[PDB]
């Protein structure tokens, strides 16, 4: 992203993939089943579009906003979850949408009539991205309460590509010096550009690796049905302190669902059931057959824990999995994505298409140096580090992007199935709570010593 166009293009390509997850839901279906990881979908229209009023209207110009007096009913820190869900406090979905057309026009003219300096740029992509990160919430909020599936999402996934080949093994990376992170903005006059990064990325350094073996593929349904099968939920041996807490929980195993709740202790990935014999998983509002060479996805932090356990493997740390990812070393040429520095997204799963139902073997374009494959795209891979600052951290200019999220959260790097490509990165990082079953997460194993 540095053309004009570009910027435009991907602003009016995010404002539709809104209005799209709106519009496509009935009056009835405005008002989601509370849940603590699902948003009201008309709000998160609001808080996406008053960030560009924050950080790029006033920010700039100094222009006022649409509607003082919504200023503290949009912001994140200050409006708390439970009272979002109200009626009186917001606007409608018509006055919303209204608000959103016309800060997206607002936006456009300052990209076309004004400089485009390097603040504006750096300013112009973060707010876009954030909007962005919003498109994915309300994607997996649908499949939280258990609404259809978006209009824009083909669900079923890749048919025909099934086709699991052999490329299926290990790759064992070479022990030596590699370069982690992005430069820091002050140090870079491509901060707005071919180096831009947000806090958590930032500032590089560099790590003496010792050599290690990582799966080229991900971890399948198919892998998994057998620790589930040899009653993995069941012996404690395989779970950590956290993991056995979290496995003695009692939950509505039937949320999203549609059908009354069921309390109980999970022995199961949540969103899988067996029929008659046969595993099925909910796809929305559909419960369609476990293909079992497509990679398990929804699963927590301690149920990658437990199978890394009784399969006699482990999970990488962030900078294996960047080393095995980029293969970037200091002096030498520098790589954003695995294929190179160019993004065709036709190389990964993600702008919410497929919905991670694709062969863990295919995309091959997109292999790592190493021959690691779909390592950015398809689901979210847990890492075993804490999400932590790099030494040298400096906030941001919207300052509680990453420090609301450390250490209670872990570093999940790679991308989503429902995350789009234009903000993603071999050096994004993305912070999630080990106990979630909610979001669109994976991981694949590294080999033991
Ligand atoms: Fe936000
Ligand atoms: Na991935």
């Amino acid at each position: 992203m540095n053309d004009r166009e570009s910027l435009i293009q991907a602003l009016h390509h995010t404002r539709d993939r809104v209005k799209d997850l709106v519009c496509s839901l009935r009056e009835d279906q405005l008002s989601v089943p509370y849940h603590p990881g699902v948003n009201p979908p008309v709000w998160e229209m609001g808080h996406s579009t008053f960030f560009y009023e924050v950080f790029v209207l006033n920010w700039l110009d100094g222009t006022p906003s649409y509607d003082p007096s919504m200023d503290d009913l949009w912001d994140s820190f200050h409006m708390d979850h439970e009272d979002r869900w109200s009626k009186t406090l917001f606007p409608s979905r018509e006055d919303t949408l209204a608000y959103m057309d016309t800060i997206i026009q607002r936006m456009e003219d300052r990209i076309r009539n004004q400089p485009l300096t390097d603040e504006a740029l750096y300013l112009y992509r973060y707010a876009i991205y954030h909007q962005n990160m919003h498109v994915e919430s309300m994607t997996w909020c649908r499949q939280t309460v258990g609404y259809p599936a978006p209009p824009f999402a083909e669900p079923k996934g890749l048919t025909g590509e099934g086709v699991d080949q052999d490329a299926r093994g290990d790759a064992t990376i070479p022990a030596g010096r590699y370069l982690i992170g992005l430069p820091a903005n002050r140090d870079s006059d491509a901060y707005a550009t071919e180096d831009f990064g947000f806090d958590n990325e930032k500032p590089a350094f560099e790590v003496d690796m010792p050599e290690f073996s990582i799966s080229r593929t991900l971890v399948t349904n198919g892998e998994f049905q057998k620790f589930v099968e040899e009653g993995g939920y069941e012996r404690p041996e395989f779970w950590s302190q956290g993991g056995r807490k979290w496995l003695e929980r009692e939950i509505n195993l039937n949320f999203g669902s549609g059908e009354p709740p069921l309390m109980g202790r999970q022995t199961h990935p949540f969103h899988w059931r067996k029929r008659d014999g046969r595993w099925y998983e909910r796809v929305f509002d559909q419960w369609l057959p476990l293909e079992p060479g497509h990679p398990v996805k929804q699963i927590s932090y301690w149920e990658a824990e437990a199978f890394c356990a009784w399969a006699g493997r482990r999970l990488p740390s962030e900078y294996e999995w960047e080393v095995a990812a980029l293969a970037n070393k200091p002096g030498e040429e520098r790589r954003r994505y695995p294929w190179g520095n160019e993004m065709d997204p036709a190389k990964l799963d993600m702008d919410q298409r497929y919905m991670g139902r694709v062969p863990v073997t295919a995309f091959p374009a997109g292999e790592s140096p190493f021959g690691c494959r779909q390592m950015l795209g398809t689901v979210w891979e847990w890492t075993g580090n804490q999400f932590m600052p790099y030494d040298g951290f400096s906030v941001d200019m919207y300052p509680f992007y990453s420090t609301l999220q450390f250490a209670t959260h872990k570093t999940t790097k790679g991308g989503g199935c429902a995350a789009s490509s234009m903000l993603i990165r071999g050096t994004y990082r993305n912070f999630y709570h080990p106990d979630r079953c909610d979001v669109y997460t994976g991981f694949r194993t590294c080999a033991l010593s």
